[PDB]
């Protein structure tokens, strides 16, 4: 993971 980490870390919610 690399960019997508920056999606996920942040927002940080399963949905």
């Amino acid at each position: 993971l690399d960019k997508e980490a920056v999606y996920f870390c942040h927002l940080d919610i399963i949905w």
